[PDB]
């Protein structure tokens, strides 16, 4: 019942990820059943209710928006930008933040491998106008027509801060878990759409 991307069957790949040294492997190689071209399109296409849901799978997630589709359209250079509410219980700063993301597609091969980039601004916490948390998702075939993803991410300051080293650790912390909700929904997705016909 999913969206499908041609083509729709290969051999696995293996994208060259230009880790650098402030870079953090957040989850590598974990599998996804089912096409290249379709776990991107339940992420990043014209469908975006499939994104919405991995939004929604954390209940701390509130007042969230449609997710537009990628301008101009899903293709390298397309970006696109939503917001959220995220609740927190931090006995530092307040109990909610705006989350402010932008996505931009990087690299885009079916036959090869697809790479976001999604950019993530926090600015109603402590030091939150300071940095910007950069998670690179990269997206590549796996072993029997399957997708494998592998997320790197930084913590990018446009001006000094008291928590860096602990905000970078909180973040990355953070997107572990992140990415951790957006694995379970996609598998999830998948899994009720193989029980259907």
């Amino acid at each position: 019942t999913l969206p499908k991307m041609e083509p729709s069957s290969h051999a696995p790949t293996e994208p060259d990820i230009q880790k650098d040294k402030d870079d953090s492997i957040i989850r590598e190689n974990e599998n996804i059943p089912a096409p290249l071209g379709t776990v991107v399109q339940l992420l990043f296409g014209s469908n975006t209710e499939y994104m919405q849901k991995v939004i929604t799978r954390d209940k701390n997630n509130v007042n969230v928006e449609t997710i537009p589709k990628f301008t101009p359209s899903l293709v390298e250079g397309g970006s696109r930008h939503y917001e959220y509410t995220k609740k927190l219980n931090n006995s530092i700063g307040p109990k909610q933040t705006k989350c402010l993301l932008t996505e931009s597609i990087e690299h885009m091969d079916i036959n090869n491998y697809v790479l976001v980039t999604q950019t993530t601004k926090t600015p109603d916490v402590p030091s939150g106008s300071n940095f910007a948390v950069e998670s690179k998702i990269f997206l590549f075939w796996g072993q029997h027509d399957t997708t494998n993803m592998t997320v790197i991410t930084k913590i990018n300051w446009t001006s000094k801060s008291f928590l860096k080293g602990a905000i970078e650790k909180g973040s990355v912390e953070g997107q572990k878990v992140s990415v951790d909700y957006m694995l379970s929904e996609l598998r999830d997705i998948i899994s009720r759409a193989k029980s259907k016909k």
